[PDB]
């Protein structure tokens, strides 16, 4: 539902508005033409212009498509990118790829296939884009149509932007909210933090901590913040919405009490995908509980509620007795100064209460105290049962080291060393993280699972506006830029980008 004159708020400003921007923005490779979506697709469109440069992008393609491909399948789909883009005869042959290069991944498909077997090419295709090609860009019509883009993502971000629904809930600090962008009609979650109950609790610190840790992750596992801004009586944390419940709600009400091992997989495999995407910004979640995990329309999971997380100073530790009586690891209870590993006990207390149906240090029936639950947290050790495969058992009980040195994950080598867990044998997490395993259950999308100035300097460093590759992501999600993104005819200039007649 976009707005009746959407096409004249994102109307595109003629390329001499964007002088300034053409001057400050960097011009990184890897930013402009890969890491922006709106950027990639753009210089994807300036490379299909040229003869030479366009065999280079459908071999990059080609290249995702086998990283992605079941084991069975590969070495036939690794035969076909060989004859298709790396024989000399070839109309689309690839040849910044030297002779001797060829002849090498020539001999890695006369033996067993392997996944990055096109790894080593892939590369000196990007060195070879990143030089020539890509300067050539820069002095392209796409170029100066990305720059008309940027010009519109910085636009300010007020709350006619918006417009509010319902209630999804809410929380401590405020509430959370169902929002539409009015220009391209996508749907998020409002996060509408009271002004004045935060200045009360004195809590300022604690909410540009959340903002900033938001936007500076973008993960397909973790709830991704797309635009902030202040109003009147409070501040708002645009999310991501997700409409499939919590994985309280389907361990308890919707499952056994629990899940099979199987689908518990799929879950602590995501889980496991999100926490590393916030670990690559030295980040510590410290608040893994169920009710944290949502689901979306089509069945996967994010994490929320960064509320308790922190930015932890590479090389450092951090101090704080903070989480849910039950999901506190042991460095955390006895207050100890600890690093990412509160993260890896919480996985191992999410996988073992999806299979077993409880919290490994509290019976679904038990009726007991704060304190003996932290005393067995400390001392006691869990038992498992024949819902856990040995794989199972070890994964858990590695994961719930009390002493977090030898607890998996908390080593030098991180996530990657519980996805090579026995547990993950059987999970291809190139096609996870591609979003191409089914998950295990589908929701229904029908279901219901005070003028003082210090104040005024905190909000212009949170109400930063709109977070650059969660709002181009928007634009292509809506097909806006698909309508938008119009040249001239016949790869004509078209008024908007044509300095001769603003
Ligand atoms: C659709 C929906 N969204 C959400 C919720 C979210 C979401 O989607 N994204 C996010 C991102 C971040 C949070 C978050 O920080 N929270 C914490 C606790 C919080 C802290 C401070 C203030 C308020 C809240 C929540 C959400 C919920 C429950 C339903 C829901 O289940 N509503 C009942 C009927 N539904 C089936 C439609």
């Amino acid at each position: 539902g976009k707005s009746k004159k959407w096409k004249e708020i994102l109307k595109f400003p003629h390329i001499s508005q964007c002088e300034d921007l053409r001057r400050t923005i960097d011009r990184d490779y890897c930013s402009l033409c890969d890491k922006q979506p709106i950027g990639r697709l753009l210089f994807r469109q300036f490379c299909e212009t040229r003869p030479g440069l366009e065999c280079y992008i459908q071999f990059l393609d080609s290249v995702a498509e086998y990283e992605v491909t079941p084991d069975e399948k590969l070495g036939e789909k690794g035969k076909e990118i060989m004859t298709k883009y790396l024989t000399p005869k070839s109309p689309v042959f690839i040849a910044q790829v030297g002779q001797d290069l060829v002849s090498q991944t020539e001999e890695k498909l006369l033996q067993k296939p392997c996944k990055e077997l096109f790894s080593a090419c892939a590369q000196s295709v990007h060195e070879y884009l990143r030089g020539e090609p890509f300067h050539e860009y820069l002095d392209s019509m796409f170029f100066d149509r990305f720059l008309q883009w940027k010009w519109l993502e910085r636009q300010p971000v007020t709350k006619n932007t918006f417009r509010q629904y319902r209630v999804l809930g809410k929380g401590g600090f405020g509430e959370v909210c169902a929002c539409q962008v009015r220009a391209t009609g996508k749907m998020y979650a409002c996060k509408r933090l009271e002004k004045k109950r935060i200045k009360k609790r004195k809590g300022e610190s604690m909410a540009l901590n959340e903002k900033q840790i938001l936007e500076k992750v973008n993960s397909q596992f973790v709830v991704n913040l797309a635009y902030a801004y202040e109003t009147k009586d409070a501040l708002c944390l645009v999310l991501t919405i997700m409409n499939g419940g919590d994985l309280k709600f389907h361990i308890y009400n919707m499952g056994n009490p629990g899940f099979e091992e199987e689908r518990a997989l799929f879950y602590a495999a995501e889980i496991l995908c999100g926490l590393e995407d916030l670990h690559r910004e030295n980040t510590v979640y410290r608040n893994l509980k169920p009710e944290n995990i949502l689901l979306d329309d089509y069945g996967h999971i994010r994490i929320s509620d960064l509320g308790l997380a922190v930015k932890i100073p590479e090389g450092d530790l951090i101090r704080g007795r903070v989480g849910t009586v039950g999901y506190m690891a042991p460095e955390v209870l006895n207050n100890q100064r600890y690093g990412l590993s509160p993260d890896y006990w919480g996985l191992g207390c999410l996988i073992y209460e999806m299979i077993e149906g409880q919290s490994p240090f509290r019976g679904r029936k038990e009726k007991v105290k704060r304190e003996e639950v932290d005393r067995r947290v400390l001392e006691t050790e869990e038992v498992y049962s024949h819902k856990f495969s040995e794989e199972a058992k070890s994964i858990c009980k590695m994961l719930l080291t009390k002493d977090a040195k030898q607890r998996l994950g908390c080593q030098e080598e991180g996530a990657a060393e519980v996805k090579r867990h026995p547990f993950f044998r059987n999970m291809n997490f190139k096609r996870l993280e591609a979003g191409m395993l089914d998950p295990p259950f589908v929701p229904d999308p029908r279901a219901v699972y005070n003028l003082d100035h210090t104040d005024d300097d905190f909000y212009s460093k949170f109400s930063t506006g709109s977070v650059s590759i969660p709002w181009q992501n928007e634009m292509i999600e809506t097909e806006c830029f698909k309508e938008l993104n119009v040249f001239g005819p016949n790869g004509t200039l078209p008024p908007d980008l044509n300095r001769n007649h603003p």
